[PDB]
């Protein structure tokens, strides 16, 4: 599904945006945005790639690493670096069509623990993958089980009061119903734990 809608820009803010990807990098090609809040969901969309079309035809691959309070219907703020493949910077804004893609990237999935985190409070992102991510659940018994989690505003899939381990296994759900399977994930605080592949 397409849609159409103005981009402006700003400067951008991957590390302390609303998805919270505090030391994430963009892939190369791939620049930042931020999206309406209209359409914000609970971060559903966080971390998701988009193909946006120019007013001059040609198109960029961007994520959504922000949100945009101050936006309309469909709109997107543009990373600056990223408005200039489209058009000169001083323009402001322009139309754009745009669509969900898949990023294209090829390293794997990691995960971060909020700060903070332990036994007594499971909160969880999920870094660098390729699709969407539809949910994220917890195993504290081998995979015999999976919990489930919330995904917060600010894009970390939490349990209040925690499951009880300092270890567990975490299964990732792609919005097309992909899953990864993480073994011997820490949750300790601000820890982060690399999978062997993405979707």
């Amino acid at each position: 599904s397409s849609y159409a809608g103005p981009a402006t820009w700003y400067e951008g803010n991957v590390a302390g945006g609303t998805c919270s990807f505090s030391g994430y990098t963009l892939a190369p090609g791939i620049f930042g945005t931020a999206l309406t809040d209209s359409s914000w969901s609970d971060a559903a969309h966080c971390g998701a790639c988009i193909s946006v079309k120019g007013p001059s035809g040609n198109s960029i691959k961007v994520m959504i690493v922000d949100e945009c309070p101050g936006c309309g219907t469909n709109h997107l703020d543009l990373f600056e670096d990223a408005f200039a493949q489209l058009a000169a910077t001083s323009v402001g804004v322009i139309n754009v069509d745009w669509s969900f893609v898949p990023c294209g990237i090829d390293t794997p999935i990691t995960l971060k623990n909020k700060d903070g985190t332990s036994a007594y409070w499971f909160s969880m992102q999920v870094v660098n993958a390729n699709e969407p991510v539809a949910s994220l659940e917890v195993s504290t018994d081998g995979g015999s089980t999976w919990q489930s989690t919330t995904r917060t505003y600010y894009n970390y899939f939490e349990k209040q009061s925690g499951f009880g381990t300092d270890t567990v296994d975490v299964r990732i759900t792609s919005t097309s119903g992909a899953t990864i399977t993480v073994k011997n994930v820490s949750c300790q605080s601000e820890s982060t734990t690399t999978a062997s592949s993405n979707f």
